[PDB]
């Protein structure tokens, strides 16, 4: 069995191996990459996402979110307070202001310590889930706006044509902006490209140990758990690496830098934070191996998680028994 310790693997494809996305994902899985829940892919040196980032300041962040924490330093929830619209240029200036900028630090490990010690005491502002792309239309390899759609994958594997579309989203971050512990909708893959700026630190639980995380989460967030059998789908709960180690939860950590891709695998719980001003692009995707995870994915039916239009069909076709209840939560 390849990668039995479930370590995060790092790949360095050649330009020739970068030509066929599906084939390269399947190659990574033949080496056991999926067992970690997360892999890093460093693109060939010949590749570029686009020519420059000099013309992005007029993108609009229509609903910036202020991430307000409650709890203790190692175990907290965050809610997202809506703020007034601002451009990327305005957001970048805000991120670099004395109130929000990255503090002085020695290395990534010192910054991580500072994050976990101090995150709850501040409320950073995040631009999330902005539909759009920064890949040049003439970038032909690993262009996240030109990947095969999940609806086409389901049709190829299962024979059923469904409505829906699958497009990329941009994320503008600053110091301390945080992504809570979650798996992807319908336990999909994700791919994330860090276009520019400061790094992003990731934590991940191996898929084969996901239920261990879930059990801890129900203990640490007992009211939320009573409210919803799938409350991590609300994307609000944070648990530090010190708390995870204290509770014997298997996990790994890695820092992504600008110019690097990360892939999350089906049912790989992950969380993390941004080091400073940055811009990432991400999209969900599927492979044949995903189908069986889609059929088993939990779902939020309490009303909180409220998701994309296109998730309807996945629930309807892969989880017909759950469909009725889930849809009542969406209406
Ligand atoms: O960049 C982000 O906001 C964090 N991304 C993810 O959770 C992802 O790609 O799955
Ligand atoms: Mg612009
Ligand atoms: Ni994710
Ligand atoms: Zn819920």
């Amino acid at each position: 069995a390849q990668n039995p310790n479930c370590n995060i693997m790092i790949f360095h494809p050649t330009k020739e191996e970068f030509n066929d996305f599906d084939k390269y994902i399947a190659y990574m899985e033949s080496q056991g990459a999926h067992r970690a829940g997360l892999a890093k892919i460093i693109p060939p040196k010949e590749w570029k996402a686009r020519e420059t980032y000099d013309n992005i300041s007029e993108i609009l962040i229509a609903t910036p979110l202020q991430q307000v924490a409650s709890g203790r330093a190692g175990v907290f929830t965050q809610y997202h307070k809506k703020k007034k619209a601002m451009t990327v240029g305005e957001y970048r200036h805000l991120a670099n202001s004395k109130k929000y900028q990255t503090p002085p630090h020695q290395n990534f490990e010192d910054l991580e310590r500072k994050y976990w010690k101090n995150r709850i005491y501040n409320s950073p502002i995040y631009g999330a889930d902005i539909s759009g792309s920064l890949f040049d239309e003439n970038t032909k390899q690993w262009n996240l706006g030109h990947l095969g759609t999940i609806q086409d994958l389901l049709e190829k594997e299962c024979g059923v044509v469904i409505e829906g579309v699958n497009t990329p989203y941009l994320y503008f971050g600053m110091w301390k902006t945080t992504f809570a512990w979650h798996t992807e909708d319908m336990d999909l893959y994700s791919i994330n490209y860090l276009h520019l700026g400061e790094p992003k630190t990731w934590y991940v639980v191996p898929p084969e140990h996901g239920q261990r995380l879930e059990r801890l989460a129900r203990e640490l967030f007992p009211g939320s758990s009573r409210g919803c059998g799938a409350f991590l789908r609300h994307k609000v709960a944070l648990i530090s690496p010190t708390v995870l180690k204290e509770n014997g939860i298997p996990f790994n950590r890695i820092t992504q830098e600008a110019g690097e891709f990360m892939v999350t695998f089906p049912y790989g719980y992950h969380a993390g934070f941004n080091h400073g001003f940055n811009c990432a692009e991400a999209i969900n995707f599927a492979t044949p191996r995903w189908i069986d995870y889609g059929k088993m994915a939990s779902q939020c039916s309490c009303g909180e998680a409220r998701v994309t239009f296109s998730m309807d069909a996945f629930v309807r076709i892969l989880q017909p028994e759950r469909y009725d209840l889930w849809k009542r939560g969406q209406d």
